[PDB]
């Protein structure tokens, strides 16, 4: 049991799919019975993505231990079974924070603290912490080789390779081999210049992953093999694909996992990708089609809802339904009205913070409730469902969250500390990661999950006000799930409806293409049944 | 009034004297009536030198505003009259701290924080903050061009030069032009390779400062001029010198200040270096010689006492005395005895923290007191003087500091909060920077300073215990200076002695070669008078 | 067995002694019974040094096959017994000539001829041609790594290392580790930046040879070992020495030959350096001293007479005489007269072309003959001796060479085709390399060489005119050596003299420190005997 490291770097351009490639290779190695994990080194100065806005960087992924991480850890969990944690993602910001704090504690004992060895040591420690206890660890280095921002990471992993040796380390380098119409060929010159930059910081690549908008022919792979001084079988073609689920198969067909198993002296059986073959087959052969509207406030960057979009596609796979996801701005509902929600087979309202676009989401939940259009609300999606039912069925005028209108008459959503009733009477912190939720018997979700208890991941501050709940319950709404000693509301259902479910937790973070998700499967099934009735 | 910047970089090796060169050039420009200042950008991760050990990095310099800074700010204050502050020195550590904290306050508004532009912006802001309000600002970049650690600094100052323009910015690059016996010539090839590294990060030097162990001939300067595409008058020879006081004259004689005044369109009169000429003359023509023992715990790196060594040399200049400074380990006095203090014309005990070597310093103060050898104690040097006089004249057995022996019977030195008497009765934070001190009339120091009040700089925690003082005063010791509402003891004198003075403050930080220092002048005079009597 | 290659490169500066170090290592390896050779790759565009002026490049060394080569091949032959040929030296000029010629002969079959692979292939072919059939081949790359001029050489040897493998190739990189008074240490930073330059062109050094004006301490070699990822025993200190004969011993004492033999899996006995120890002992323990004047037209650059200066030193070793070589400009004899030839124990006039300073050499030959000062003339040195004698003893007025005065009455020196007598009556180009010479009985040289025939190396056009020889022989001059069918004069003597010999050939090219040379041994012995008589 000696841990092996595959360092995954990128050259020429940023957007090579380093994460997908690492995840896809991990999927193959896992399918050979190996204990594998992946970690992402981000060269940004942000301590973590907690502060980073959804419409700049994309969604904040949440691990079961409650870490706020890069959305790439979503790819990782959707390609391998090994659970991600805080240890599988860190930034330059985290590393400098670690070192600045170690300096205050006087751990450096009056020494001058330097990029080498102090910053590089801190990086190596975190890679080893995340890596050890595994057969193979894939380490994705963010950025493009040659840029300033990744130089400490590259020096760190260069040092690791010298210490551990070439028997238990590989350098896998993604590169752009672009097509020029003028020459009618793909061009290796960018790979030549990129590999030279890599050599100049003391890294020799073992494996070249050649990204292009078409196949990189054997002739160009042979050229790249010579000038990089690697075997031709270590030069892999990875053309643009219509589905990332095909990538493990494409890499296996070129023997990449065989090459890695030989270099690391791992005797393991052939990769069984039958689950991926099944996923590819399902995706290629949908029986029917549905249009599902996603109504939120961050649609200007789709990656803001990355895991939700994937969870809907997984819902499609399990029902053999093709899902046409229509991203709709909730502010457009406020101004233009509910005319833009017409022609939808189902409606999803995903998570969010701040009041901008929330009123449109409340109107959207009303439209879906009154017109019997299948509805799934996630976090904020549950809040607007509760506000709708409180306002329009329990006749609680201007019911809202304390997040949006702090001094509202009926704060049906509020922090536990803010909980008050309509007269101002009282009783007597971000919830993050995995928590057990108890499901109410005879509820739709109890049926779908087929268990009394489930584990789903949170990222929210504002809870359902239990002081105003019974009034909403008596007006017809049903509590389907609860959690903890405070008996916090986790899931609500509207029963006089074909399919209406809203949850506080983020089920999208537990959905995979191979195992799907009970809520998303149920939701997409309802969308199909609705479409058939029209 | 448009502020001009001279960016001072170094190539080939670290130890080119970038600070001395910057300070020496500043001295010339100041002697032309210009408002000039200097700042040091350090690529270490240490938030500031406060934590850095004296026997690794050298002395912690203290500005009047109480900043703990690089010893280079000592060079700056000894070459120009412009006072240094916190703004004239910052590290990579400070810059990352600034940015990490701005991220928490949400000043970046959900943006991805990047080396460019966020780290480079933070660097530019601090350079502008320290620079603006001056005719010429010299910005010393620590490190060697081509190293990772200085890349953000070099990108920052490259950006500044583009924005401000070539009319108000210059790049001054120090380089090594070494002599090879084999070729019998100095070699420009290192300068060629260094300048290429500079070009590759988008900086073209305006001025080449050629360091060698001998003159760089016109022939080699002409070669460097062509391959750097600068005028030959912008290629300066700076050979190894026996005295740094000569460097302003050597640079002026090659027209460097004329070149800078033309490039910045500054019409100012010829530099009057008559004060530097006087310093050089004094240093070259000492009338007599003295041996002064410096007894401390950090002698293994002389730079630990950099400003004290310079202050003694300045004492020599003002008395026309050559001072032979003998660095003596205080632990050698503890083991080998006072035999190693023989042949000294005077004794100095400088500042320090921790008990290691303190007992030797107490014995050293006793030797100097009993044998009438001129004594100067600085900070710890005053503590061991008080402990000596308390133990051996006031018969206070085992009198000590609470820093060294917390539960001692007579804590003659302690924190204000720890102040107790011998029976345990009571009454009823690092002191940093400039503080007014009141001088007692008929004291030696009142005579030397010739003023009732002085301003000197502190760097100490532990004070003289005023509860045990009167007992030491009545045993003959005299309080010569005090400060503040707590009437803290700043200066003590033993009067039955030719010259015995010890101060809490660090007078070495206010000494210059041009103006000297009253205490050091008096001390070195006493050392000469003692030597004549033997 | 498989031929092993040591590629010898240089960083930081040109003048590291790459040739001396390669030659000194070859001497250690030859002493271990290995078959070793050395070759020099010069990045100049000159087809060969035959065109290059001696005051620009230094001496044109001549191999036994008549090749005009770099003076480094003189170092090679003075350290190893392996004979150099045309194959042991080529330039970029030769490589481009090779390729341009092959192109016109249609050898490339209408292909585009490129730096890679056509120029690099031509370099590799010539390195193999000189190397194959030896145990170890040392390949010296001229220039400084990072310069444009050496990039094709470095790419060629990089390719060879990939093909041949790490089992039979080593990269030995010389670097400058300069001392700084400011730091009181030698600086590894230039080696750091030079090695980064090597890595960027795809070469990893195996051995670092650290040049400095002093020993590079264990601490500094340890830093270099870590940065370069080489073992500490592969980092060698080579300080400046008084004698190059010590360098084999300094390298052996640090185990360099052991490391090379281990890497190449050569089992050979320990080196016995007794021959070098003896040379060092002889050099360190002279018995008497002499001053020998070398009177020529190229003294501006001493390396113009590299092999002659070394031959005189070797003559010193054999006689236990310390030789003070005084370089005298022959043009100074024309202006200031024979005043400057005073206090010389012997006179040597070396080789040269063109009339400038020749009349000064004729005056010098006359001075030495008339005042019985031991004389050795080489090539031009023989011409001026023959001219002196013809003019001043045989009374042949204005006797000269057709090279200098084509239409002179008495062309005593002239081309074979030009041979005429005083009346203009006739009979019915460059000589290069080793030729047999027949020595005359009862001549001084017949005794000294102790053989009837000798082999010496030529580089000359103009011969002794046989049509005017008889007349000069009748006047007392003796012919001591002849060659070929034309019976060309090789050696002349003046018997009415303690020691007066002059030869057409260059005896300095067959002199070594271990074996010496009979002519130079005799010349220095005569200079000693003359000094004792004064
Ligand atoms: N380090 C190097 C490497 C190569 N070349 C030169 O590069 C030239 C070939 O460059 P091309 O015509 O663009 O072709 P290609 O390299 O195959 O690149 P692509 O895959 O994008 O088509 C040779 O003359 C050379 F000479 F080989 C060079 O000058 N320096
Ligand atoms: N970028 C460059 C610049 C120069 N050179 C080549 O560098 C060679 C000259 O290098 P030297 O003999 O060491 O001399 P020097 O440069 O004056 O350096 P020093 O001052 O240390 O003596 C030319 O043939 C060249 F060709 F000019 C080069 O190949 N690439
Ligand atoms: N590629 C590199 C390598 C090092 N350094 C930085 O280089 C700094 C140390 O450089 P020094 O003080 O000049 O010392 P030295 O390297 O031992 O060189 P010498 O042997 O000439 O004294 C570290 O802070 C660093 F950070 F390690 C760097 O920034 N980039």
């Amino acid at each position: 049991m000696t841990t092996n490291y595959i360092f995954v770097t990128g050259g020429v351009v940023s957007s090579l799919g380093k994460g997908i490639a690492a995840a896809s290779l991990a999927a193959i190695l896992e399918a050979r019975g190996l204990n594998v994990t992946i970690m992402k080194l981000d060269p940004y100065i942000n301590v973590d993505p907690g502060t980073m806005s959804p419409i700049q960087h994309g969604e904040v992924f949440v691990t079961e231990d409650g870490a706020e991480t890069d959305l790439d850890l979503g790819h990782y969990e959707r390609f391998i079974r090994t659970k991600m944690s805080r240890r599988n993602n860190f930034t330059t910001g985290r590393i400098y924070s670690d070192v600045l704090r170690k300096e205050r504690r006087g751990d450096y004992l009056g020494a001058t603290v330097q990029v080498i060895p102090h910053i590089t040591n801190a990086i190596k420690e975190r890679v080893l912490e995340g890596g050890e206890g595994h057969d193979v660890v894939l380490v994705e280095i963010g950025g493009t080789v040659g840029d300033i921002e990744s130089l400490p990471f590259l020096e760190a992993i260069r040092q690791m390779a010298v210490e551990i040796g070439r028997e238990h380390t590989l350098f896998m380098h993604l590169t752009l081999v672009p097509y020029m119409a003028a020459s009618g060929e793909v061009k290796t010159k960018p790979t030549q210049h990129s590999v030279k930059e890599l050599l100049s910081i003391g890294i020799q690549p073992d494996i070249l992953i050649c990204r292009s908008d078409r196949a990189v022919p054997a002739n160009e792979r042979a050229k790249i093999a010579l000038f990089c001084n690697v075997p031709e079988k270590a030069v892999i073609s990875l053309k643009d694909v219509d589905s990332i689920y095909k990538i493990p198969g494409l890499l296996k067909s070129q023997g990449l996992d065989d090459y890695i198993c030989k270099r690391f002296s791992l005797n393991c059986p052939e990769a069984n990708l039958s689950e991926w073959e099944q996923v590819i087959f399902e995706e290629a052969n949908p029986v029917s089609e549905v249009t599902i509207g996603m109504v939120g406030k961050y649609i200007e960057l789709p990656d803001a809802y990355k895991s939700v979009i994937e969870a809907l596609k997984h819902g499609g796979l399990k029902n053999r339904v093709s899902v046409n996801i229509k991203l709709i701005d909730s502010q457009d509902v406020e101004t233009r009205g509910v005319e833009i929600l017409k022609g939808l087979d189902a409606i999803l309202v995903p998570g969010g913070f701040g009041y901008r676009g929330v009123e449109g989401m409340i109107t959207t939940a009303r439209f879906a409730r009154e017109n019997n259009i299948p509805y799934l609300g996630i976090c904020l999606g549950m809040q607007v469902a509760l506000i709708d039912y409180a306002r329009h069925v329990a006749n609680m005028e201007n019911a809202n969250s304390t997040e949006f209108v702090p001094d509202c008459k009926y704060p049906v959503v509020a922090l536990i500390t803010e909980w008050r009733d309509e007269n101002g009477n009282v009783e007597v912190t971000m919830r993050l990661g995995a928590q057990q939720c108890q499901l109410v018997d005879d509820s739709l979700v109890r049926q779908l999950y087929n268990a009394p208890t489930i584990v789903e991941r949170h990222r929210h501050r504002y809870e359902v006000n239990n002081m105003l709940l019974k009034q909403i319950e008596d007006a017809g709404l049903r509590v389907a799930g609860r959690s903890g000693d405070d008996q916090l509301v986790e899931i609500i259902e509207v029963p006089n409806h074909p399919w209406f479910v809203a949850c506080q937790f983020h089920p999208e973070f537990t959905s995979t293409p191979r195992d799907g998700h009970p809520l998303f499967a149920g939701f997409v099934k309802a969308a199909s049944e609705f479409q058939k009735r029209q």
